[PDB]
């Protein structure tokens, strides 16, 4: 009906819409809907959870190409003038997703707030950002109006005045130009490389490791391995050694360029195994001594030692040694996937081993060493009589 859930919605207003969806899947799609979308936008046009667990239960029955549409319509033209806080993204990603029904006229909606892209880019790259986001998740028909100028205008036009919006938004644009092109990169990178000689800076270096990873087929592959848990690359110097002169003098001027040079030292280990190596090398031995930044040094390191062989050749002994004393006390996860990386230096990890499963029952515990088990079956019965005695130690008494 439409009072009962005009209630439920405004219940929702606060676990209480994945029950209330629930319900109300439950009760109608077995066996009254439109009212409850009409109520819902005459309340939003002046609530978001509930209301949007309710008008995505009763999606899919009818085909509704315009009517819901029309509906959604007021909301997804609202959004371009006022972007919202990091709630906008995840309610314009169920927006797309419940309009998604397969209808031809959600091309139009977000179509009011594709122009932005070149009009607008807090007022506006968030809600560009926002509407990039539900598009690239459900269909990008509204912002993909320019697919040739896509990789022009991912180029630049991501450096828009947003604090914590502009990441997200480069990273949409991105995935939608890498969708569209499997469906002036060498440029691009030229420039990041010679201009780089800041917070609003490392964007760029996080669109310029997307770039390397969309425009670039070889290191994409690594870098979806890896992440669980053909002219232009030749010229690997200029970007690398700019970023590592970025990094050694002005890294936090206004630690954003250490996580930024993480993941730029990443890119260029995964995309082909110049100067990136030995400065990513020189970051980690400068880090080491880094505080409240072990937990993605010890990531950074075991992602070093998989990628890059020549990097954890010669660093043998400054990293291994460090983590040891600290994960038996209670994060150490990024320890157990470096030691399990470095093998997939073979016999030598059964002497000290011993106290990393011996630090206590977790499930991420257990996950390490059911994946260290099946990748190193040097000493199975090692392993065996571990398990054996924290069984005993929890289900025995």
């Amino acid at each position: 009906s439409n009072v009962s859930v005009l209630q439920q919605f405004a219940s929702g207003l606060k676990r209480a819409k994945a029950a209330k969806e629930l319900q109300h899947y439950v009760t109608m799609e077995l066996r009254s809907t439109r009212f409850y979308d009409q109520l819902n936008h005459h309340i939003f046009e002046l609530e978001r959870k509930g209301g949007i667990l309710a008008i995505a239960s009763l999606i899919g029955v009818e085909g509704g190409n315009a009517t819901r549409i029309g509906r959604f319509a007021n909301y997804l033209r609202n959004l371009l003038p006022s972007n919202d806080p990091v709630v906008m993204e995840m309610a314009s990603k169920a927006i797309g997703r419940l309009a998604m029904a397969g209808d031809t006229f959600t091309a139009e909606y977000v179509e009011f707030e594709v122009k932005r892209a070149l009009e607008w880019l807090e007022g506006r790259r968030h809600a560009a950002v926002l509407v990039l986001r539900e598009l690239a998740i459900s269909v990008p028909t509204f912002f993909f109006q320019q697919v040739q100028p896509f990789f022009d205008n991912i180029f630049v036009a991501v450096w828009d005045p947003k604090q914590a919006i502009r990441e997200g938004a480069v990273a949409a644009l991105r995935a939608c130009l890498i969708l569209t092109t499997q469906r002036w990169y060498r440029h691009t990178f030229e420039e990041a490389e010679k201009g780089f000689d800041d917070d609003r800076i490392h964007g760029a270096l996080l669109i310029l490791n997307e770039l390397v990873r969309i425009s670039s087929m070889e290191g994409e592959r690594l870098r979806e391995e890896m992440e669980e848990i053909l002219v232009e690359s030749r010229c690997c110097r200029d970007l690398m050694e700019e970023k590592f002169d970025q990094v050694c003098q002005w890294v936090l001027k206004c630690s954003l360029i250490q996580m930024t040079i993480l993941n730029l030292l990443p890119r260029l280990a995964a995309f082909r195994p110049t100067q990136y190596l030995q400065d990513t090398m020189n970051h980690v031995l400068s880090c080491v001594k880094k505080e409240k930044e072990r937990t993605a040094a010890f990531q950074a390191l075991g992602l070093l030692s998989v990628a890059v062989r020549s990097e954890f050749k010669v660093y043998l002994p400054r990293v291994l040694d460090i983590i040891r004393a600290a994960l038996p006390p209670k994060v150490d996860a990024t320890v157990f996937t470096c030691i399990s990386m470095l093998a997939r230096i073979q016999q030598d990890i059964k002497e000290l081993l011993e106290p990393m499963l011996a630090v206590g029952l977790s499930p991420a515990l257990t996950a390490v060493l059911y994946d260290l088990s099946r990748q190193i079956p040097q000493l199975k019965k090692d392993i065996q009589d571990g398990l054996l005695k924290m069984l005993s130690l929890v289900l025995m008494h």
